[PDB]
């Protein structure tokens, strides 16, 4: 409530959201010589070493990372915290297996401290988080974050039919066990609640009618579920609401479209689609990892622009392999290019941080280092390979040094995390 | 020659084979392995408790238990002088390519370079290489030179490039004949090493050095040729305008007689049924490179195709422009350019085609991709245990093709713990 932070390096944010991609060159900050100044989990001061020194009193020590490129902490909107352990239709053999184990409440409370690791590890202070269809689970999931004080969006899935019996929940047992959790740990410090249906496949019009329930009992609460990933899955929610207009229209008819909407994937949208999620102003989680693991297709980034519909990166842990939102961000430019749409290093950045800030509607709170923002960052350095290091020391451009730590970096890149301006995370 | 004897869990290849779905039967683990290596070959490979009496007591048994042994990978289109490269039109050669391997004109660069990048291969257990050299003849014999240190199997070449590049890189016709030849004189089957003739591709050599390139194969017939076939639409349509008179991209080699056993084609992603059916006839080898096809937006290399045509294929890093020297994420590349054709690559396909599957697309599965007895002593101790999500994930495999699945396509660098060239540890992470 009390003490100052000061920390010293070279830092990298962009300073305001955008409408066009074209614009993120004149948002975008870089200081070489910089100084950030931390006060109560926050951004007290942030600018030029020369400009701000003067206040930091010889009573506390600079945290000197100069040599190291300092970012804010990456945003993750789209990953399944009980699916770390899991290995490569694919629901029945992968997925509901995977996520029996997590009804022991003692692999939950495990596998939540080796989840929260595996973020800070990677740099990720914040990710939208599908939990399990248990509600101990979550429990387990909101105490790990909690207890660093993480600022965290996470729910129980709720999934009432088409998947094992062992991983069912009822219409209104998923009501009832959501609104507790919500009770217990909505605006719980940083923690935030999504009312999360698994999908439109595995929730009856019953439970459906439960999650538009809870959306207007609880109005700032997020919502989080699944969209148009694969063809096959389109055409099983087509033959299973076949009085709705198509996929969107199922979440858009039981209220869970607006603003703090993500959904995952969004691949096969039709023009309809992209126009509804634009006028309710809805977020996509844009998933290039599984997209490739599974052969979803290419997500059309450029279309989400064109459309000015809110775009985040997600993991999609399970279904991509890596926590890393660096490698994310690699295979985002590799979807890309297969479009013939080259993704600046600028852009990727912006989608990593601010960019997907935006997209949880948290951009208010954490993205950049504006004073009053939450000291979530992270302390990088391109030593992840002797090649990372060799191409950043040929790098001389922001533009460069960006493209190589996204191109070749990994989770060896990330030398320090600080979540509510705390250490909580060193390599070694 | 003294013994060397290693102990562990090993997996091999025992044999070549003509679909993916008999690969199942000619893999061979054992989990309590013992192989005995004399004079740089597999002198005894097999269980520990029917082999061991043979180890005499003046050597000490190299431990590996936990460990997994494998043959060494075999990365068949990689260049050497574009390690350290950052980057709509085939202008990122004028942009990237070109200006890079201008300062491999340092002879000193180009030794520090050479010795940077026999590392980088050792680190992440690649034993055996089909390298790009430089334009540049002394920069490829300091590469053969560092190669040449640790006795390494591996194919080199200089760059043969007479046109449309920039004025510091380009050759001639008659340079690059004496040079080739040169170094294929000094190289070629010296120890381990071995010659390919490297035309850059069709749009930088002139007639007169597609002529010399002809020449050097017919007076030098046991050497390798390698070099770019139908990467990019772009590329072709380039090569059509420049070499009119001719049926398509592949016919400008085939004609100039640099097609055959040892004809390695890099990318092969745009191949008409003509150009699938000449390879296959020929028995020319292709390079899937899917890291560079997909940071360049060449497309999908068609490995379907491939088995039902019975080409040789093994896998490239195409350093430059893929960004990895690791076999094992290449792989991981390799079953997302694959997973968008709708085919699902199997770990068994995987470990196939970075072993004795690229050793046979290279011709060198008679000397190298196993541990069958005489077979050179390459090969790769791996810790698939390496990082706490590996340890995760490998413990809750139970099958063995989940956990080679695993470890061959989710593991890095840090997953070569030792690395072992001509039967000598030549690698250890640090
Ligand atoms: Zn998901
Ligand atoms: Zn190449």
């Amino acid at each position: 409530e009390h003490t100052l932070k000061a920390v010293r390096g070279s830092f990298i944010d962009v300073t305001r959201t955008i409408d066009n991609p074209e614009e993120i060159a004149s948002a975008l900050r870089f200081i070489e010589d910089g100084l950030l100044l931390i006060k109560q989990g926050k951004v007290e001061w942030f600018g030029e070493w020369e400009n701000g020194k003067h206040q930091i009193p010889d009573t506390i020590r600079v945290r000197d990372y100069r040599g190291k490129l300092i970012v804010p902490g990456f945003v993750d909107t789209h990953i399944h915290y009980p699916q770390s352990e899991m290995v490569g239709e694919w629901l029945n053999k992968h997925t509901f297996p995977t996520e029996r184990r997590y009804e022991d409440l003692e692999y939950a409370r495990e596998m939540s401290a080796f989840f929260i690791k595996q973020l800070l590890r990677n740099g990720t202070t914040t990710a939208l988080v599908f939990g399990t269809v248990h509600p101990q689970s979550v429990d387990a999931l909101f105490e790990a974050a909690s207890h660093i004080n993480m600022r965290m969006i996470a729910g129980k899935v709720m999934m009432d039919r088409n998947a094992p019996d062992y991983l069912l929940d009822t219409a209104e047992s998923s009501y009832h066990q959501s609104k507790e959790l919500i009770e217990r740990w909505h605006k719980n410090g940083r923690l935030l609640y999504a009312i999360t249906p698994r999908f439109a496949p595995t929730s009856s019009p019953e439970q459906m009618a439960m999650a538009q329930r809870l959306k207007e009992e609880y109005p700032d609460t997020w919502v989080h579920t699944h969209l148009c990933e694969n063809k096959d899955e389109i055409a099983w929610v087509k033959s299973l609401y076949p009085d709705h207009d198509g996929y969107l229209d199922v979440y858009h008819q039981y209220g869970l479209t607006g603003k703090n909407c993500v959904f995952a994937h969004c691949v096969h949208l039709e023009e309809k689609e992209w126009d509804r999620l634009s006028e309710t102003k809805s977020s996509i989680a844009f998933c290039p990892t599984s997209n490739l693991y599974l052969g979803s297709g290419l997500f059309n980034l450029k279309k989400a622009w064109q459309k000015k519909v809110k775009v985040g990166m997600g993991t999609d842990i399970g279904a991509g392999t890596t926590f890393n939102m660096l490698q994310t961000l690699n295979e985002a430019y590799k979807v890309l290019q297969l479009q013939g749409y080259r993704l600046s290093a600028y852009e990727a950045f912006y989608l990593a941080t601010l960019g997907g800030a935006k997209s949880l509607g948290l951009d208010d709170l954490i993205g950049n280092f504006l004073p009053g923002k939450e000291a979530d960052f992270v302390v990088m350095e391109p030593t992840a390979t002797p090649l990372q290091q060799l191409r950043y020391d040929n790098s001389v451009s922001l533009v460069d040094k960006l493209f190589v730590m996204m191109t070749l970096g990994d989770d060896r890149s990330i030398y320090r995390t600080y979540v509510d301006g705390r250490l909580v995370y060193e390599r070694n």
